[PDB]
């Protein structure tokens, strides 16, 4: 059962479901708009071994990014030319992790789907690889992974970047 | 609540789900599969800016289609190559824009969510980049966003490229 | 409605939802932890056709594998460099399949969905390419298509590589 | 859960549920409303003991029937008196047995519950004594108990007498039984 | 499914479920407890013929009234007995129609069922005869039909007199009309 | 929504809901069968006051019990006789105390519903007056209160006397406390 308009407001109102920051205005039909996070993590090790510790840069822009398909080729003089025709203060090429500016806490009858904006979609930019589910009990922002799949989007801090879709479970979890 | 088989038919019966065109041999144990329209976008501006209107060409393929990864680095030759022994009339690639052919109207008490084919997924196709849930109340086509990710695909008009998974609300929404 | 790990228990108690190897430590709050096989697939054709049937290589790995991004140009140089480096067995670049070592029988109230797992999509790595809703009655082991879309990704035998959730049909299905 | 007006017209539509005969205007918000059949039982034993087959009579009314409460003492003398100031075709007291005119069918997911009326209810006239659930892959018309509390009330053949609740089960039932 | 202590909370907190006066003490673990109104209806007819309006009194007790079993035979003598001994305002025997304080709104896709509280029922008393389901779409107050089945029982004004039940429904219910 | 038999069997088996003793075979299509157990109440008072403790007498049946209707007008003579005729232990009127041999446990996001057997309500005999909902964390045995509306019926010790009809709640609830 996917929680409506109606059911998210309840659940926000008696703090079942936690939203911060949250603004009506975001809630729709059967989902809740969430935004994009001005700090991003860029990994700067050679592979990806989950056994290690991985090295990474924290980069925090001031209005926006533009993120390219992996193995764009971006040379010194492409980004400073897409810099001074976009406006864009940083300009990545591959994956690069983000978050929602909305921190959330789900109750133990509750569990969420994380999905990228349909807009978005439209122009092969996703900010999740996976499904998007996420756990009953869980608490903290939500983890993006951006990555374009065509040509270099632009993204704005701030902006609607996904939509967090409710669903109930047939029983209450025990975490 | 997912809707299986039985409720589908009953929903489409009742015109509290709308299919055009339907077919009932499309219904699934628990989904309903949808086809691949003859109609394609592709976009020709250097990056996408959401702030601004898109510049896309619109194409029509008379049976089929040629999707390749993008960076596929295809040349006049490649592409008459390609041609002539796959008989594809259109070849790209990177990201391409298609269609169902299936138009759909929801009601305020389901929430759908479009998947691409498990037997193009088998083959590292996809047509839809996010999670795919469609607002309770929504009304047209599925755009579909269609990306190969390891080698070039063929794919045929009116095929079944996806289908739609039907799930209840936990009560009506406002749209 | 999702089944919870309270139902999850019971439901694989009862033989209603068939999961071999079951550990009921791999039980989350509502998900089932999946593992990944030693047995991967990969497709040796120029293009793959649908309406033909693939050509494919299978490869069987001792302890892990290296999965690099698609155009990753792999040289043996390369290869034998990352082979004692990150001691992988085997390297590969773009679309490869593999499989959970877990088969699953599912009932016919029951639909359940896979997702790749979450440590490993902040890594850019997949292991689904689609939404991964798997119809009510569906019997078999879980075919996994993984691909990197950052950097090269080590994976392990028998690691955990994602999760089933499962969820209850409004209605019993006919198959 | 409980099936709306739109669930309902849907299960019926495509014959998940059987409902013989079927008024698409008996269809309520959520419920479906029943119809009083023209024959009744009264028992006739001194004490019902379940492990025999109790004595009964079978009586068919022309249009109406007075159900009095029990103890209600009703002598030839004012039995004749209700026939002819209420022009009632019969006249009992106590508990007697009725059916639906309806013959219904429930899948192995749905079980339904029946509800004599509000309207009868507010006049002390109940069709049932126990709640009323009805197993999910029952086949059959509805077996009614009516019992007046307060004072004689007069029924008629054919008229609304009750509802059916139908209700969603968590997962599909067994039905008791397989054929193959 | 039934609601919950915090369904019923988040639903009255919006207004999708109304109850007027609500009391948030009154919130179970999956129902709502209603009060007793202090007017009760007594019919005044010899038999209950449906077709016509019924005749009946209206009266308002201060306190409280003693309900007696049907055929209790309460002669004048009898109830003043009762009145001084247990100091009720009102004594009646058989059927006597109540109503509940509260006033409730039940939205298109919730269904409510009402229910004499089990203390009651412990002492043979019952505020309804049927199961008591309501349509989504209700607006008003609860009748009420109190029966007395073993001895005569005290009730108070105000006192909780029952509990509702809601449920949701499968699907939003048309209740049988829209306005623009 | 209601938990099927498949539903039950789990349920019992991690032990969400506790059912004492259990008997596989008690399981229908979407309820559970429970017994009488052979301890019966009887109340001993004029009236009945909620304020105060009722008297009452605790009798055990070795192996039946006689219900007769309210004002049956038992003697000394009509009770030998019966007891004679029919071979019964008790022979009590109007409405008496029962329990049902089952002990349960509800979990917070399941309540129970009780309901008598269809087949002793064909011969008016009922052994709960109110919709019978019983609240989610409930711990105990179900109460029964027995009336027959009609003729004298006879009651077995163990035997089935109804059914609880398991529902789900939309979301936990509180079951009014907590301990750490
Ligand atoms: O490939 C697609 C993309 C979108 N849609 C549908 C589903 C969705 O409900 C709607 C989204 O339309 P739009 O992009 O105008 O809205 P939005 O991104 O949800 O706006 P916002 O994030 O401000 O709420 O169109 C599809 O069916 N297929
Ligand atoms: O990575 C995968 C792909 C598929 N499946 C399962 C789920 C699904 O229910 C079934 C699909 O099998 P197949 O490709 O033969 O069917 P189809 O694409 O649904 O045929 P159609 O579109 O004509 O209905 O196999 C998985 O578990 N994992
Ligand atoms: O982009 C992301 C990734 C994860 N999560 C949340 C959802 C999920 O429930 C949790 C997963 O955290 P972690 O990676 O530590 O756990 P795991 O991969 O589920 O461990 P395991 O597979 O051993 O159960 O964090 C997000 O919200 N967004």
């Amino acid at each position: 059962m996917i929680l409506s308009d109606k059911d998210i407001i309840d659940y926000v109102t008696s703090k079942r479901i936690i939203i911060k920051p949250f603004n009506k205005d975001f809630v729709g039909p059967c989902s809740y708009d969430v935004t994009l996070g001005d700090e991003f993590i860029i990994y700067d090790d050679e592979v990806y071994d989950l056994s290690k510790e991985l090295n990474y840069k924290r980069i925090k822009i001031k209005n926006s990014i533009l993120v390219c398909p992996l193995n764009y080729n971006l040379t010194e003089e492409k980004i400073n030319y897409f810099k001074e025709k976009y406006n864009v203060d940083y300009v990545v090429e591959g994956g690069v992790l983000g978050t929602t500016n909305e921190y959330i806490e789900l109750p133990n009858d509750i569990s969420a789907q994380y999905q990228g904006r349909s807009s978005l979609g439209r122009v092969f930019l996703t900010s999740h690889q996976t499904a998007g589910w996420i756990d009953a009990g869980f608490k903290g922002k939500i983890t993006l992974e951006i990555v374009a799949f065509d040509k270099p989007v632009i993204l704005y801090k701030n902006q609607r970047i996904g939509q967090l879709i409710f669903s109930k479970l047939l029983s209450p979890a025990d975490v």
